[PDB]
């Protein structure tokens, strides 16, 4: 029967965990993986998950392609996240999956998720960077591991679509924050640092470009049944600055006093990212840059990181 199986690897991200979740939601029989399933803290949103529908875990390291021969089998997706909100590692982790997927059948399909985004912002989350009185890249780029999944895919007849998003906010159900949303979230918080982090964002990818996690993932799910998906997929929302982003989080939440002066600052910025194809192939956001927001900002409180 239309018994449909996904597999969804390293389950414990921000993105996948998400993945899996919506997945279980839309009936698919889910198998993911995770390096050591021994962390107890780690796995428990993935427990509780199982409540939800048939997932069954896979013991998994982007070290050995035979890792992923147990959870691969069966599957006709595959979702593996390249750039995870937290090099080589990476790379090697794609290659190790997509061979994977050569040896089975089931797999219909790979959709894989990278970002220039994800790959800079986890470096602000970096040790010993160095800060000045007064590395971010081009949104649309390919990352190294992106470029070589799309060359093995093609040389190995695999079928690949990838997922290209931006900045990602709303809530997880991981455990602890990402860094992604503190930065998304930094107007409102007031955290100094990641105002410069996102002011440096709009300069050196000169757009401040973000999407809700859920759309994010939809979007994985949707181009992974539509038979006439074919290559890359910008995925982003909204479109802004910081002053007028700032600006317009001013003008929403009183409760909170967000920056409202800039001065110098740039109030456009340079670049828009359009998600048309996206769109054009028939994919509708829920979220807004409102509904981003107010989700963002709910889970911090609930998250006890505000007022
Ligand atoms: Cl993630």
């Amino acid at each position: 029967i239309g018994k449909k199986t996904a597999c969804v690897v390293g389950g414990t991200g921000f993105v996948a965990s998400l993945l899996v979740k919506l997945l279980l939601q839309k009936g698919y029989a889910v198998n993911t993986t995770v390096r050591d399933p021994d962390n107890q803290k780690k796995v428990s949103h993935l427990l509780e998950l199982q409540e939800l529908g048939d997932l069954k875990i896979f013991r998994a390291d982007l070290t050995d392609e035979l890792s992923f021969e147990a959870p691969i089998a069966g599957c006709d997706f595959v979702f593996h996240v390249a750039t995870p909100v937290h090099i080589k590692p990476a790379i090697q982790g794609v290659v190790n999956v997509m061979k994977a997927c050569t040896r089975a059948k089931s797999v219909k399909r790979v959709i894989l998720t990278s970002s220039a985004a994800a790959v800079t912002i986890n470096q602000l989350d970096g040790t010993g960077l160095v800060v000045d009185e007064k590395t971010w890249g081009y949104p649309a780029s390919k990352t190294l591991a992106e470029k070589a999944a799309w060359k093995f895919a093609e040389e190995n007849n695999i079928d690949l679509i990838t997922v290209i998003p931006t900045l990602m906010a709303g809530s997880s159900l991981t455990s602890d924050v990402p860094s992604s949303i503190g930065l998304a979230m930094s107007l409102i918080t007031g955290n100094e640092f990641l105002i410069n982090g996102m002011k440096g964002m709009q300069m050196l990818s000169g757009s401040v470009s973000i999407a809700h996690v859920e759309d994010v993932c939809r979007a994985h799910i949707f181009v992974a049944e539509k038979e006439s998906a074919s290559g890359r997929y910008i995925c982003c929302a909204a479109n802004t600055s910081v002053p007028e982003l700032a600006k317009f989080l001013s003008k929403r939440y009183p409760q909170y006093k967000v920056p409202t002066d800039f001065g110098d600052f740039p109030p456009k910025s340079k670049l828009i990212i359009s998600s048309e194809k996206l769109v054009k192939e028939g994919f509708s956001f829920k979220y807004g840059i409102e509904e981003i927001y107010d989700e963002s900002v709910e889970y911090f409180k609930a998250k006890g990181l505000l007022q």
